[PDB]
């Protein structure tokens, strides 16, 4: 059926919350680093629209 | 009628990274990071969601 | 079924290959190899020796890019 989509919503809410963290923090050094580090990863291993929907997920998270 | 599957993955992975959180809180700046992850696990998951991811980690320590 | 196992291992071991690939690449600076390590120790004790190997796989794919 739509596995891959069931499949993709569950990394797409962890990734999301890892972002929310790792965003609150990456002011403090070395932080910043893995920041950018996590942003690099997301960027190799998810598509472009699933990179923005992890970035969504996270301002919705923020906002809470 | 899988979406409870889906969460599975999601707790555990996230239980996972809770567990390496924990056995470094006590290097800084790591706490900040320990903090930040906890507090968007509140954030994002209810109650019963991070008490799962809690008992999993548990799970996993003892191992 | 067993359509839903693959599913759930799936999401998780690439969740952690990406997770794994950010914090190799900054390993170096201190204390983010702690993490770093202790992360390795935490896929150690929760995942089998197969799903840490798919882990890694998906890990270096990622990085090859």
């Amino acid at each position: 059926e739509e596995i891959e989509e069931a499949v993709k919503e569950a990394e797409l809410k962890v990734l999301a919350i890892v972002l929310v963290a790792l965003r609150s923090v990456s002011h403090y050094e070395p932080l910043s680093r893995l920041y950018e580090s996590f942003l690099d990863a997301l960027k190799k291993a998810l598509s472009e629209e699933e990179l923005k929907e992890v970035e969504k997920e996270a301002e919705r998270i923020e906002k809470k």
